[PDB]
């Protein structure tokens, strides 16, 4: 993957916008673009408006400006993006037709969606056992486990749809650049992966505070809070709210401490276990490739489908990997996530991955494994013996906030 | 401000409102502010605050709350970063400890009035028999943003009846490279496009 950020950082066109004008400059230091067109294309949450190409003539070092047509303004609701595409019409001897070389992407006009959504014909039931929260409205049920505080299971008619609870996650299968040197043998205690190992990330359990239910004129709101503690030490605080409405909606509200004198966490989100096995992962977000906080440059804000195979990354030493980032939409079967969030999905678990050490060793696990988080830490990689991941990408927040939408479909 | 959700429940142990607005301006929706008011048996009214923000839209000065209190007392105490004013891009030389000062001491006398008196990073606000509890930014002052930004000069400043309470959970950099361009650097600018804060208004 990281392939495509050295392209896209090593572009030899950089681009300004200012209004509807671009300013292309060149970087080349001898040749015109005596090869290559301007692509654009203007979009509406992935949903194209407008196209459009327009010949490239910059000299070496040189500027060119293009004005845009009056571009298509809707009173619909979502954020506009424009991209530009540098192709070369012509083959060369190291490229064939139509090579892209270059590109860069803005926000250009948000018209925030201000409706409230239609009044639902239906209200969710809640169902009391000493061991459950159970929620039913249509064909849907929902089964929160009241010793353990999570979403045990979810029904769409028979059909269950989880074969592992949907809990918080703080850790990651540890990446060349969170271990270094570090071996079991001779550890270093400066690499992240000891760092984290050594404070019970990976160990720590987690403790039930409150567990609550409640019904309201229109839903059912299911009110959790856990600690996750190592050794007396209270890392974690997650305070969360689920709220199941007449549309068959799930909104969960996650709100995480964290103690500011342990280190930085890998992540925080969800993950789960799965039952369906899905062909393909459609996606409104940052792609269509694996990007991270510290490595998105190249990475675009479109529509994307690919293949569940491609959502996996083949290092041969495994990892946590195939984190898409600035996600608003995530489908998967019937499934649907909306809010802002990184994620990743794949046959295999965080859990396997950091048990693996060769890709060729990874059998597929009995569902998809989905991480979704708020907030990921930095890949790093200035080297690979020492911690790399800069200041802005660590996660040294104290208090997270996410918020996620579960519907079928 | 235009009221788009306003609805009341009864929980086992508590009410709940939770509200929903958008500012508006010729036709475009600059800001949506989602909360949830819960008072609960201990008489504490926790407020939760989810605000969106155009991304076309100038990067917001701050995005907090503010009200006139009814009460003027003669001292402030709060713990959080202090003593002296302090703005996100300029809060190195103050220290995080329980401050307590005059009401005086919390408004700053520029001759040219404008926003002042601010203290950041502050975890308890207290003033008469309010507290505030959270992670949040604060000014709290005799006289009305409204009233500073319409006063060119301090000596004709007057106390409006009670306090005037501004708490924000996120404030914009003050900038000072020069003074005839924008100078607040981007990590000080509110360009996120979604924010989160959490109060709780008590009595004592
Ligand atoms: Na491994």
């Amino acid at each position: 993957p990281a392939l495509t950020e050295a392209k896209h950082q090593q572009q030899f066109f950089q681009f300004r916008l200012s209004g509807q004008t671009i300013e292309v400059t060149s970087e080349y230091l001898f040749r015109h673009s005596d090869n290559e067109l301007l692509h654009w294309m203007v979009a509406l949450d992935g949903k194209p408006l407008a196209s459009g190409e327009v010949p490239l003539d910059v000299a070496p070092q040189g500027k060119q400006l293009i004005e845009l047509p009056e571009l298509p303004q809707p009173e619909s609701a979502g954020q506009l993006w424009l991209t530009v595409r540098v192709v070369q019409p012509n083959a060369t001897a190291w490229s064939e037709a139509g090579h892209i070389s270059a590109w860069q992407q803005w926000r250009l006009a948000e018209n925030l969606s201000v409706t409230l959504p239609a009044a639902s014909h239906a209200i969710p039931h809640l169902t009391t056992s000493e061991m459950d929260f159970c929620i039913e409205l249509g064909n849907k049920r929902w089964q929160f486990n009241r010793q353990s505080g999570f979403l045990s299971q979810m029904w769409i008619g028979d059909k269950k749809q989880l074969l592992t609870p949907l809990r918080d996650q703080f850790t990651r299968a540890p990446l060349d650049n969170d271990i270094g040197v570090s071996e079991a043998t001779r550890i270093d205690p400066n690499a992240w992966v000891e760092r984290w190992k050594a404070a019970g990330h990976y160990q720590a359990e987690a403790a039930l505070l409150q567990c609550t239910a409640d019904t309201l004129a229109d839903a059912v709101l299911i009110t959790t809070a856990h600690a996750w503690q190592h050794q007396g030490k209270t890392l974690f605080i997650s305070r969360k709210t689920y709220r199941i409405d007449g549309s068959g909606q799930m909104a969960i509200t996650v709100d995480v401490e964290v103690a500011s004198d342990t280190p930085h966490p890998a992540r925080i989100g969800l993950n789960c276990q799965l039952a369906q096995v899905a062909e393909r992962v459609n996606w409104l977000g940052l792609g269509p490739q694996e990007n991270y906080p510290d490595r998105l440059t190249a990475a675009c804000f479109d529509r994307w489908d690919l293949p569940l195979s491609d959502m996996y990354t083949p290092y041969v030493f495994p990892s946590e990997n195939g984190l898409r980032c600035g996600t608003r939409e995530l489908n998967y079967g019937p499934h649907q996530w909306r809010g802002d969030f990184q994620f990743n999905i794949s046959r295999y678990s965080q859990q396997q991955l950091m048990e693996t050490s060769h890709r060729h060793l990874l059998h597929a696990e009995e569902g998809t494994w989905l991480n979704i988080d708020g907030f990921h830490m930095g890949i790093g990689g200035d080297d690979s013996w020492s911690p790399s991941v800069s200041a802005e990408f660590q996660l040294s927040a104290g208090r997270y906030h996410y918020q996620l939408v579960w519907c079928q479909k």
